[PDB]
């Protein structure tokens, strides 16, 4: 194939690109396509392979098996768990999985409840009835809850979000090249703001380990995991309740179900991320040696991205893949990765997320999707699964 170009594809590959990936699953498994950044990247489609994939060894994370070259900025926070392998993949997760485990997050709800409650009650204030759904209550809730927990001050979250924007699609590649060094400039800062201040917060804590064993942990490690636990809950949690929503309340029969019966909140908020998860493809994995994927091989070092979007539309797994059926069999799905690196926070994101619905479905009277969806604008960036806005309403 000459390398499908989805840049020059349409701001509707960012609305509906499941056509396009379905269509070269028919074909294959392995497919090269140049981003609508640029670069030469490799796509797995088809559930099976990609589940595969995810899991198989071959495929390192570790920017050193990369022949992609990283620019300073990067190379400086990339020395995180999610890229990298055995033996320091282990090392580094064992470090904080404790932390995230259901049983301690759990302990989180009361908090995150409350952080829920607060969003709304200011959201139900507007005179009209009339919100942003996003800025309202999708967008701050991540933030704050992740944020009291590695010991960010709020004063200081701002400038996260900002950077977060330039690192996905952003109107110029110079400038979330300039988002990077702006942030690591400030969690650098920040580690240190703790030393010796006694906190007890995660960050307080790693700054500690850190400094009683640097074999441990080194410093561009702490740099690294500092910047790992907050960015990669950010875009995925605050377009997880995004897309919930926009899939709920596009689809007026389920989001009826789900108000008749509460009991189906859990199973609603999973198909959510099968249905419309916030990832589209898993994070850049390169082969050691070359891979035969099945008639097609690809190269050592090329930037595998395995799309988690296709696999949960894959018919031969998920029946009537298109269709949002919260009482569905959502079980195995791709949405949190699989494998070593399977999602560290996925029970954060799941009460955060499940929280966030139980509250609005509830504390709105006749809430509805506010614009139509052939108005909504979904971000070009392939990586990820986000609207520019959701539009809301509710009985005033
Ligand atoms: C809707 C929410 C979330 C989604 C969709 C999501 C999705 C994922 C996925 C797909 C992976 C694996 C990526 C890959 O292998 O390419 C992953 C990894 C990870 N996630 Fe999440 N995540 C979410 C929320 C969270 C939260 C709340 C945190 C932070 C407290 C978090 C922290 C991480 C980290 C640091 C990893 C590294 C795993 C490892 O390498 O062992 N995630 N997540
Ligand atoms: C967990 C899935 C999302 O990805 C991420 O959370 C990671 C943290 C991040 O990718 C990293 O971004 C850094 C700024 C640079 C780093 N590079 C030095 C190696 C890169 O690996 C994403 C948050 C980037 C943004 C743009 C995104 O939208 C991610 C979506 C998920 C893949």
């Amino acid at each position: 194939p000459p390398v499908l170009d989805l840049g020059a594809l349409g701001q509707d590959f960012a609305a509906d690109p499941y056509p396009t990936y379905a269509r070269l699953r028919a074909e294959g498994p392995a497919h090269r396509v140049r981003t609508p950044e640029g670069n030469e990247v490799w796509l797995v489609v088809g559930y099976d392979r990609a589940r595969a994939v995810l899991a198989d060894p071959r495929f390192s994370k570790d920017w050193r098996n990369s022949t992609t070259p990283l620019t300073e900025a990067e190379a400086a926070l990339n020395h995180n768990m999610l890229e990298s392998d055995p033996p320091r993949h282990t090392r580094l997760r064992k470090l904080v999985a404790r932390e995230f485990t259901m049983r301690r997050v759990e302990l989180l709800r009361p908090r995150v409840q409350e952080i829920v409650d607060g969003l709304v009650d200011a959201m139900l204030a507007a005179p009209d009835g009339r919100a942003d759904l996003m800025e309202s209550l999708a967008w701050p809730l991540p933030i704050t809850v992740i944020s009291e927990l590695l010991g960010v001050p709020e004063p200081d979250r701002a400038a996260f979000r900002v950077w977060t924007d330039a690192f996905v699609f952003p109107d110029d590649p110079a400038q979330a090249q300039t988002a990077m060094a702006e942030m690591s400039g400030y969690l650098s800062r920040l580690i240190d703001s703790k030393r010796g201040q006694d906190g007890e917060d995660l960050l307080s804590a790693l700054v500690r380990t850190s400094d009683e064993d640097g074999s441990r942990l080194t410093s561009e490690e702490l740099l690294g995991m500092a910047h790992i636990l907050l960015v990669a809950g950010h875009e995925t949690t605050v377009n997880l309740i995004a897309n919930g929503m926009y899939a709920l309340l596009s689809h007026p029969d389920q989001l009826a179900a789900l108000r008749a019966d509460m009991t189906l909140l859990d199973g609603a908020v999973e198909e959510m991320l099968r249905y419309e998860g916030p990832v589209e493809s898993a994070t850049y994995r390169f082969p050691v040696e070359p891979v035969d994927l099945d008639g097609t091989v690809i190269p050592a070092g090329d930037t595998v991205l395995v799309v988690l979007a296709d696999a949960h539309r894959t018919p031969e797994r998920f029946p009537d893949p298109h269709r949002f059926d919260i009482r569905r069999d959502t079980a195995g799905h791709l949405a949190f990765g699989h494998g070593i690196h399977f999602c560290i926070g996925a029970p954060l994101a799941r009460l955060e997320a499940r929280i966030a619905v139980r509250a609005l479905l509830e504390r709105c009277p006749d809430l509805a999707l506010d614009v139509s969806p052939g108005e909504l604008v979904w971000y070009p960036n392939p990586m990820i699964r986000g609207l520019k806005a959701l539009p809301i309403r509710w009985r005033r």
